[PDB]
């Protein structure tokens, strides 16, 4: 057994984990780290290396499995009781489970308990707490303002959302960047700084300086920040971030998952390390002692971390929270949610016309399927793969190919609505190749805008 | 097979190595000098023509590396084998061997054998050897003082350094101009001119002067001030530097290196001319007898030219010295320690001042990544670089670019953070552009800075 985790993960406590997976198996498991992991694994994957095993947060998981780089896992129902339902969203694609979650993070209310010994409970209280901490030369909060993944959490608590999750599935032309909850959100946020409770201009360096220096009485910012906080000195703590219209703030949900490669022999064993030798009290201890997880999916071993109640607010807020979509449609998510935040707070544009122009650019009329990409390639060959969003309204995908400015009649191939992925051979090897993929509707029309790319074997 | 090589390099010595190459291969190697070469091979090399190899001083291979504008190279441990160890790290750029080492060149110690028979071998000597050399109507040692570059040495010979160098990579947030070890090599420099035993004011005209006319004992200088000399006709030897508290002078390391296009076609061919032509004892030989090339990087062929004494104290003094950095955050280092010698020298300052203002002033906050520049462009499309440093800190780097002064919502992509080259097309001809690039950590927020550059197509 091979296996892939990141540097800065507890490796020295999973090779303790695969020490006692040999002591009774006779299988050697080797832990290795290798730099930039993320981007090595789909470059080995598809063609025949790469490790038995990878360890990664999920939002990159979503890339491995349109590429079909990725085992279907099957666990038991009783298995899947041992972790926290809304961990195996995180590692659900295409309605199938691709990966084991194994820890959990999100975003937490930060306070200085010398400042604030008692943090407030909703965002409304923040405004009338400024005013009294400034006649004190102190500020209530300061946060990154800059990124739609740092404000998310108060534009989501009423309606706010990215794309509706109805069961086990995204529904990409149902967003929720528009409706009256994310009004009401962002209005409060642009208010705050219209009230001069918060400026414009501060970014991740800016909050984390004024909190660390304690000039600021919180911040919101997630696990990887309470390092630099404990060097500090503040007498901080952790907690759930604040209501908003008595509903809970939501922040995106982060899960470092445990994948099988799909070109793995060792598909059982792997299987049996990961279930009943990692996903135990044992297992997760054992690599928590290395280097703390933080919030983990196996609710036996979390339920004796909260002890600490900085993961606990981890945790709660986590379960508050939206997984984070791990979609190939988030990236325009981001964009347009950076620049509507960005405009209504720099009062460029009212809320309600940023919202609204950020909603009609995630709509937007696009590509048919989407991220339509080379996976792996011998110079006679291609392996392609592409966005599965709308399978069930593909009838089948049309694919073309042909040697780039050339003039020839192109060939062509189909594959089934539910495909994915596609093999091209019979190629010439260092020529420029013309790839198309139309998707076909059930009435005899492909979807508007299908997708092509160039490459070179 | 085309060559770039400078005018003062033995250009009619490689032409008969060219000349051996054609005469076993039937491959026509042309060798040429242009004018202002080092500036020229930017402007034509992305832009597809320039030669297949280019030979330059390696601080200047770095601005050419991280444009990607230099094959990789890939040559056998054997051959590495057949050269100083020291030199490979002079051609490596982001962990790549990107050039072939063909010189090496450092400051030496030069010393009047009429004056001076046997120069000291420490620095701890020269005051007393000052004080007796008066008596006799001259000076112990005189050398450019206003140039970090010649006043280095001392200053390095304890902890003294730029940026660490800890396997292949410079760690750009380690820099020890403020060390103990700075502090004491600058404060023994200051106090020679405290004690009168040298001059604020000297500088590289005034110190060559006084060398040649026999007016001082000692001179800090390297090959290129030799030929001066040999016609001042005063009877000079060269020699090891002297060492400062058992330590020996650790002067910059300049390497004459032999880089390969990344657009050529004839990789191999010049992978073969270099490896089993050039970088032999024939090969070498050839060029040296129609200019000297001073120490050499190939072993074998250095051991010969050792028989000079001189070439031997530079190579002596380059195996006890520090590589040149090559990269962009040199030029932070040469403006603050410049400032810091002259401000300590001339009482402006205290030493420890000096270099305290030096190390915060490197270390600065700053831009990231930093060196956006464009490299090639057509009117429609633009090649931009950055540096590569914080690589292994990002996840990925965001770049956006719009019409200058104008209002449209910027275009956006996003590049892996192991990438360190981008392609902008689609642009409008004749048009200011604001390009910017931010380094996203991997945990949702930018580094501090993201830098931007304006641009007409």
């Amino acid at each position: 057994l091979v296996i892939w985790i990141n540097g800065d993960k507890g490796y020295n406590g999973l090779a303790e984990v695969g020490k006692k997976f040999e002591k009774d198996t006779g299988i050697k498991v080797t832990v290795e780290h290798p730099d930039k992991l993320e981007e090595k694994f789909p470059q080995v994957a598809a063609t025949g290396d790469g490790p038995d095993i990878i360890f990664w947060a999920h939002d990159r998981f979503g890339g491995y499995a349109q590429s079909g780089l990725l085992a279907e896992i099957t666990p038991d129902k009783a298995f899947q009781d041992k972790l926290y339902p809304f961990t195996w969203d995180a590692v659900r694609y295409n309605g199938k489970l691709i990966a084991y979650p194994i820890a959990v993070e999100a975003l937490s209310l930060i306070y200085n308990k010398d400042l604030l010994p008692n943090p407030p409970k909703t965002w409304e209280e923040i405004p009338a707490l400024d005013k009294e901490l400034k006649a004190k030369g102190k500020s209530a909060l300061m946060f990154n303002l800059q990124e739609p993944y740092f404000t998310w959490p108060l534009i989501a608590a009423d309606g706010g959302y990215a794309f509706k999750y109805e069961n086990g599935k995204y529904d990409i032309k149902d967003v929720g960047v528009d409706n009256a909850g994310a009004k009401a959100g962002l209005t409060f946020l642009v208010d705050l700084i219209k009230n001069k409770h918060m400026n414009a201009d501060t970014d991740y360096s800016i909050a984390e300086a004024a909190f660390n220096k304690g000039e600021t009485a919180m911040t919101i910012n997630g696990p990887w920040a309470w390092s630099n906080i404990d060097t500090s000195k503040v007498n901080y703590g952790v907690t759930v971030l604040p209501t908003f219209k008595g509903q809970p703030s939501k922040p995106f949900v982060g899960v470092l998952s445990a994948g099988i490669n799909a070109a793995s022999p060792n598909k059982e064993l792997a299987k049996e390390f990961l279930e009943n030798y990692l996903l135990t009290d044992e297992g997760l201890e054992a690599v928590n002692k290395d280097k703390p997880l933080g919030a983990v999916a196996l609710k036996s071993y979390e339920e004796e971390l909260a002890k600490d109640p900085r993961i606990a607010a981890t945790m709660e807020n986590a379960q508050k929270g939206e997984i984070m979509p791990n979609i190939p449609q988030m990236s325009a998510f981001w964009y347009a949610v950076r620049t509507a935040v960005i405009n209504a707070a720099s009062g460029r544009q009212t809320v309600d016309e940023a919202l609204k122009d950020a909603q009609t650019r995630i709509t937007k009329g696009s590509s048919v399927p989407t991220n339509l990409e080379v996976v792996a390639a011998t110079p006679t060959s291609l392996l392609i793969s592409w966005d599965a969003s709308y399978s069930s309204s593909v009838s089948y995908y049309r694919i073309t190919y042909g040697e780039t400015g050339g003039n020839s009649p192109v060939q062509e191939f189909t594959v089934p609505g539910s495909k994915s992925t596609a093999t091209i051979s019979g190629l010439k090897p260092g020529v420029d190749y013309t790839i198309t993929v139309y998707a076909y509707s059930y009435y005899y029309y492909y979807y508007s805008s299908p997708i092509s790319i160039n490459y070179r074997t």
